């Protein structure tokens, strides 16, 4: 059994993005609990975890077509200095994401490779919803105001 | 059996009430918890619960008196951009409850039903409950301030 | 984040149709259980918050991507005046959503925009269970005989 | 270790007469359920659950045999499109294999096959079982009348 | 309810192609244990029964549709009479099935039917996952040499 | 046995290090309570019962070296007036205990007492998540603003 | 509290061995895992696992130090083809840790930082223990023999 080659980039393109954003989502909680910002740092750390799942995932893809899992292969960091550019920065991976998954479960759906296309699909919904998590942390962070935003990231008391 | 026509016209009046309500409501809280105060978005979502069980038990009156309830009927919607948006609307709404429901518990014992009086009476004892909590709400926006009000509607972390 | 107009349309328009679904089956429900036929007056109800389920999960959907779920618009609802008139009415609806479903998963994948669309094939799923089941109990009426059919919805001893 | 070739004939063909069965009891089965008369259903279901087991078990005995067991032939299936029907079609499997069973055993003792006339024995005091179950619901519905007798297969409501 | 007469053809030639495998795998089970090899048949005998789910799933579809199953019409049996004969049989039916079925979802989407579709789209998975485990026992029978990973599929002791 | 005279100094330096500890942080602990930072306060007390183990533990070491441990000793109290004057002034303590410890470290090791220079090491490794921990809570408090990170040290309510 | 520069430049080095060593031991696990020899996979991946912790440790180090922890550089992964290319391949990557951890201690020593030193030490300790299992299992292939040795890499059946 092999996968389409074209499948096999694209899945392989993912999975370097997967790889991209374990490394940036984990560095970005032991910054933020670093910080202090103890309460937010769990919940970016499972986001990691979330990431290095769906590299695993699509590991698994990979090998049972026979292809190559490219775990050289490393995306570009965007490391946030404060927890508003960390935001951001994870913003923009996930937005990539969507960009390359968009066009490409369609490609995969017209190689008859159902299979793929579905774990494609799965993580295109994940990835909305930490878009969606992200984009309202923002938002309140102009509501709440930047500090008071940021009190509630702490415990009590803090660390 | 078979309820008096103005009492049964009264009791409709309401059930259209509690539609519009539960609607109005249950938008809301989705909407608070989509702003990430989810805190505040799980009381939101009860009080629209809470309606659910009005027009429940409206409706319910309405069949042992031999009426037609209307569920077909909807009131004019406002919905809020803002939490006070949303306060100030709904209260907008009890007002209109106690309003109607005030005269129209005079009149069911004139008519002589009881029960669709008590049943109502329990309705205006509710809805001067939400009226009061959203009364207070409005009133600690002021006290705190907007930003630090909004704060204690949010978990910790946020969503 | 921002849907596609189209799709955020065609979920608007979905929602429409779970919240006039959630009505009419509430009322028939209700009315079921009004007339003794208790037993199957519990499914009836079942099925209205199954739609209650429907208009939650594609409102959420609509918040992720930024459209404005309409809970203001309610279609014509078909309230039976006897058990086969019920379930009549009931499919003429379900059969409503198929209609439009179908393509709109088309366009909805079009768009590339699959997690909406996975939404839509599992109401598309859930409908046809619910066509299926509403078609044998009007099959069930002929075969059984209707008085001897309705029997088999009333609990021993009635009501 | 080597069986006799009549019986081993003899095997192939009652196991030939389950495979048939298991295919027309399964099916039966699923059109009880999709008519609705699932308590029936669950019934039938069973008889071709007991089916799979008689293959299994004659499976095993022809395989002790040294023999080469049939799982490429099926017999004639009789599919009723009536709860009548259906009774009457699984009846007349049940009996082809007393016919086939009652001289088929003094073979097999004649023979000196005893294991093998031992476990022919048990299938056919478990068919007699199951044409009287058969014959006694086809009596029930004239006893009854034949709409009565099929409301007695449906559950409260149906499906 | 009525489906597309190609959807209900596919799905019919799904249908015989699950019955022919449930009796291919089940007699290969029962052929494995009969040689000792009862580790590995359990595996076996669960495959075999992962088919009568997907020819139970496939039956209830049709039905739905108000198709007709076909439970008459078999595939055509190969029968391996060693370990790698058996694997490399069952590999030939698994095959065959992603032959029909990447071309059939196509079409399934195509005529509007996602219900089947998404039906046939988990087959697919499966027997991709059937399929990577069947290669792999093979791969392993040349690295392991073929005695070594038979050694593998007994108990201790054996039988 | 007998400890050596510059171990035993230094072990002596250390022991009034953490007498002067204890008493500097059982204070601020107290202080805080009183001042309704109840929480903070908690987080205190427990760093000062560190000190006082460490106080323990260095105790044996000199006793067991046939040394005369220093209970009379004390040095300066840092007693700070805000909170910010407290983790000010426990800093410079913890910072006055790692110039001490680094270069005594290296000197146990050249007597050749390796035990007493693990002891030191741990407490090294101890005094510096300490330092970290209070670096990090000026920050926020610069982040938060020092009202804003107060309110993160008292309970709801207020003590 | 800041680090001594260099110390740093070796945390880093070793953080950079880490996510290189996570990669190829998860990678190896995951191709072991495919081959079928699930037996070994499982530890495997508990190695990987392993480093996946180291990694964290020497970043909280280097947070704690005010460092940069580089999440960025990736090394040469040396992917091995059959079970012993494999076992060679990640020895290589462990002695090249003892390599560079060895002088590495005694140079944060010298700049009399104990903690990191410790850390390294306890790395250093762990590397060995891998190492040592790594030999065994080339040296249980040779004292086995390749296929032997495979065996006992599967469960049974196999996967
Ligand atoms: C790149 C830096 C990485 C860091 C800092 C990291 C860290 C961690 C940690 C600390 C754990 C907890 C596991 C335990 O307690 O034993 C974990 C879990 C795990 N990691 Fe990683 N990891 C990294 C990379 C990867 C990669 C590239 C993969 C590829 C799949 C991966 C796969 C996993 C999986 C499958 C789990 C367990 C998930 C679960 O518990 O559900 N990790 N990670
Ligand atoms: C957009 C309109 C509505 C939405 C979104 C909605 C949503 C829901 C949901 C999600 C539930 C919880 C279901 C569960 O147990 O999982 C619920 C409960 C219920 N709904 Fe609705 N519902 C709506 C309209 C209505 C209407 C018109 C009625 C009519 C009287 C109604 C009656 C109830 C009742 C009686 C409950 C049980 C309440 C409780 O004890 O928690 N609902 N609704
Ligand atoms: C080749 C002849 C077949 C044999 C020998 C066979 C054998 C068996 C056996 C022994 C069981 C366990 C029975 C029990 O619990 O009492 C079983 C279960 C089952 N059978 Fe069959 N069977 C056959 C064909 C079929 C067919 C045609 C279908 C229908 C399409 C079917 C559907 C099922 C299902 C759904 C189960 C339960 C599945 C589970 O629990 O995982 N079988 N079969
Ligand atoms: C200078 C003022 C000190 C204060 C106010 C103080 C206060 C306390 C108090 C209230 C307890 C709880 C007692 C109990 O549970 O019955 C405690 C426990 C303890 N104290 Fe002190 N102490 C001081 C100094 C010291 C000193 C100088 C040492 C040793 C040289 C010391 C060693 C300990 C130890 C080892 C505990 C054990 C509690 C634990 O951690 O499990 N304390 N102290």
């Amino acid at each position: 059994m092999q996968g389409d080659p074209d499948v096999l980039r694209l899945l392989n393109e993912q999975l370097t993005s997967e790889l991209t954003a374990i490394n940036q989502y984990f560095l970005h909680s032991k910054m933020q609990d670093n910080w202090g910002f103890t309460e937010l740092a769990a919940h970016t750390r499972a986001e990691s975890f979330d990431e290095m799942r769906h590299a695993e995932e699509i590991t698994d893809r990979i090998l049972l077509l026979d292809g190559l899992p490219n775990y050289q292969r490393i995306g570009s960091l965007r490391i946030g200095q404060t927890l508003r550019e960390q935001f951001e920065a994870d913003l923009a991976i996930e937005y990539d994401v969507l960009n390359r998954l968009k066009p490409g479960i369609v490609m995969c759906r017209e190689k008859q490779d159902t299979t793929s296309a579905v774990l494609l699909e799965k993580i295109v919904a994940d990835e909305e919803e930490h878009i969606d998590y992200l984009e309202t942390q923002l938002e309140l962070m102009d509501k709440l105001g930047e500090e008071l935003y940021s009190a509630q990231c702490v415990s009590r008391p803090p660390t």
